[PDB]
């Protein structure tokens, strides 16, 4: 066990190992604080949960959380430095620390303030599909995936973070919000179950947004979006319709005037044709018939990143737990057994 040392910053008491100094507060999940990891020599991200075991559902997602960091081992993935709490025993135990690198800039920083050449578009999207085909290996879904949720560098590097915990509500997706803006149109209304192609399609929102500089689909709610969408990709044909089973969803549908997919060369005027077609395989109406991650890596767009004996999949991922049913002390002790287990990476 290291020795912990005790301060208070903005109202909060921070019980940390010593080896983290110069802590810093940077900013409903938890209080973080930069710091200077003197083991690792990294600049990381210290995050305190907030009330982790307060009932059944926070506990399991305390639980899904860490689960989910401590798998994550992947160049172009945020993974998790160290886990600690400063409990000795089951008892005690009452608080989860988890650690991470230090993010500078995310994707709006840089979209917003950047002239992007067609050569840093390859490369910011080849990255994230590399991180999303590790990912889907794992039969992960990330489900939130948007600009601020993808950190670079000065190097143009990029990580994907900020995986989708089952934590946003009614409220975070309603009106003219980046929350709702990049999430595909089949679950934006729950028409159908997630699955790893609803990724792919916020993919394309972000490939767009760094081609134009503007976002793609900015509804001011749920339905001016869908409507957007509709404009560019079509209103469903006669063999997507057929595999449309919400009653709610095709009772709508069937209201709206029908409308052909758009031509994407006269959307993207001046793109690479490449990333055009590229586009158009990402940004499909019918989800079955979207390009996936592998496929993605070995188009042409990418041929100048592209390395098939670099491109590594992910050990298999045991997500069994997600239809246990325990109780808070249950899920605590299987939490505690996580931080204690953790090993650090070389
Ligand atoms: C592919 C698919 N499979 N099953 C289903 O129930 N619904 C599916 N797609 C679907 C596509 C679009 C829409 C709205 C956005 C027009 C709804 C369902
Ligand atoms: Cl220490
Ligand atoms: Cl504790
Ligand atoms: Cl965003
Ligand atoms: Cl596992
Ligand atoms: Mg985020």
């Amino acid at each position: 066990r290291p020795t912990f040392y005790r301060q208070e910053l903005n109202k909060t008491i921070w019980e940390v190992p010593e080896r983290y100094q110069n802590l810093s507060p940077v900013g409903a999940y938890g209080s973080v604080c930069a710091a200077f990891d003197t083991k690792t020599g990294h600049r990381v991200a210290v995050k305190k949960l907030s009330r982790p075991f307060q009932s059944i559902i926070h506990a399991k997602r305390t639980y899904r959380e860490l689960r989910l960091l401590k798998h994550m081992k992947h160049e172009n993935v945020i993974g998790l430095l160290d886990v600690f709490t400063p409990a000795r025993s089951l008892e005690e135990f009452n608080d989860v620390y988890l650690v991470t690198h230090l993010m500078g800039a995310d994707l709006n920083n840089i979209v917003k303030c950047q002239k992007l050449t067609d050569d840093h578009v390859q490369f910011l999207i080849y990255q994230i599909l590399r991180g999303l085909k590790y990912i889907h290996s794992a039969d992960i879904i990330h489900r939130d995936l948007k600009p601020s949720n993808l950190a670079v560098n000065e190097d143009c590097e990029l990580k994907i973070l900020d995986f989708g915990l089952a934590r946003h509500t009614d409220d975070e997706m309603t009106g003219y919000v980046a929350t709702r803006w990049y999430r595909a149109p089949e679950i934006m209304l729950n028409w159908m179950h997630y699955n790893q192609t609803v990724d792919i399609w916020s993919v394309g929102c972000i490939m767009a947004e760094l081609l134009t500089g503007r976002t793609l689909f900015p509804g001011t709610d749920h339905i001016d979006q869908l409507k957007l969408i509709l404009r560019l990709v079509g209103t469903p044909g006669a063999e997507l319709l057929k595999k449309i089973s919400s009653e709610s969803a095709r009772n709508y549908i069937q209201s709206l005037a029908q409308m052909p997919k758009m031509n994407f060369a006269n959307v993207f005027i001046g793109a690479n044709p490449l990333a055009v077609d590229l586009l158009e395989k990402m940004l499909v109406l019918d989800s079955d018939k979207r390009i996936t991650a592998a496929q993605a890596l070995a188009h042409a767009y990418f041929a100048q990143y592209h390395d098939p004996d670099d491109e590594p999949v992910a050990d298999p991922y045991d997500q069994s737990f997600e239809s246990r049913d325990l109780l808070i002390d249950e899920w605590k002790s299987l939490t505690y057994d996580e931080v204690i287990s953790f090993v650090p990476p070389p």
